[PDB]
């Protein structure tokens, strides 16, 4: 499908396989002052929830992970 | 935490011990007289990604599965 791109949040066409979407928020040691690091795109599964991020979001829909 | 629920989407505590919010969306037959099927609270875990969802969005932070 087409998906949203991180850093400029633009869109990008998937490749076979990657038939989902992500938004993820992750936090480096410095995620309060920081704040978390955003990366979103095309994967083919959705990355199994890791305790350090402030949120994951998977949605099957173009353009759907914003 | 506190996090946002289902039916009315009224945010609630978490039971003790569960601290991250999620919603999830997933169509049914009526997924065009209603929309998809649309289900928000607490949990312990974030949720296994389920192919025929629409969405699943994992927050850890107050009320934000909206």
């Amino acid at each position: 499908r087409t998906c949203l791109i991180s850093p400029s949040s633009t869109p990008q066409t998937c490749p076979n396989g990657q038939d989902i979407c992500f938004l993820k928020a992750q936090c480096d040691k410095f995620c309060s002052i920081r704040g978390p690091v955003i990366e979103q795109g095309c994967v083919a599964t959705c990355p199994q929830f890791r305790s350090n991020y402030r949120s994951l979001l998977c949605c099957t829909t173009d353009n759907c992970n914003h």
